[PDB]
């Protein structure tokens, strides 16, 4: 089935900018918010850490310990995971998947190291890409460094190295609400047999349909769900109505 994923951006243990769910005891608590999403029909969750402190490592491990106890859908953890030991720590603490991005681009061996022990199914590569002079290029350090590596080349290398899925984040859609970057999705689709997860640009229910027509296997969103602009259950009902194989 096509997957609907929610992502939660975290700093110092808190959901950055929080959420608009009034029913919740603490609307900026990542564990409670994650649990609520699992209950309404989210398929998988991403916890994306932007902490830099020096409590970052210990904070993420304590968060995944808690989440693993309370939430029973697949969990991905990401945000500055730079080496095998950090990834291993998180997986053994309860993360189903670890997401890497800057460290994977700089040291693609990391992909293979993790997959060698945990299987490719445990490895997510987030690829942040942008149009630069008519070429899709890969950006590292929170979308800030033009690595000079072509998206087309990196997608193939990521698969070769042993990643299990690719989150394709269009920097050209950061903060926008006009739709997923379906041109980018279509560009990548023929290049890899891996699951491709669309990220950035979702503003309304129909944008998810467009992403699936483009060949995405999953769609990730965050603020559009946290703001309550889109309701997860209404989204899945809509998608099912229009022939998309979602889990209901």
């Amino acid at each position: 089935a096509k997957r609907i994923d929610a992502a939660l951006i975290l700093k110092d243990g808190r959901v950055v900018k929080g959420s608009n769910f009034e029913n919740l005891r603490d609307s900026g608590d990542p564990v409670e918010l994650g649990k609520f999403y699992s209950e309404i029909g989210i398929d998988e969750l991403s916890f994306w850490d932007i902490t830099a402190s020096v409590e970052k490592r210990k904070t993420m491990l304590e968060l995944v310990e808690k989440v693993a106890e309370q939430i029973d859908i697949p969990i991905t953890v990401g945000g500055g995971i730079y080496d095998f030991e950090t990834a291993s720590e998180l997986i053994l603490r309860g993360a189903d998947k670890v997401e890497i991005n800057t460290a994977a681009v700089e040291n693609p061996s990391l992909i293979t190291q993790i997959a060698q022990t945990f299987g490719s199914q445990a490895v997510v590569v987030y690829i942040a890409a942008k149009r630069v002079d008519g070429e899709f290029m890969v950006f590292t350090y929170s979308g800030t460094k033009n690595t000079g590596i072509l998206l087309r080349d990196w997608v193939v290398e990521v698969e070769k190295r042993g990643a299990g899925e690719i989150v394709l984040g269009s920097i050209d859609r950061l903060g926008t609400k006009s739709g997923y970057d379906t041109e980018m999705i279509r560009f990548v689709r023929p290049l890899t047999t891996l699951p491709i997860i669309a990220h950035r640009g979702a503003g309304k229910t129909e944008h998810f349909l467009e992403a699936f027509l483009a060949g995405a296997d999953a769609a990730k969103a965050d603020s559009v769900f946290h703001s309550r602009e889109i309701d997860v259950r209404e989204l899945k009902e809509y998608l099912k109505k229009h022939g998309v194989n979602v889990r209901l």
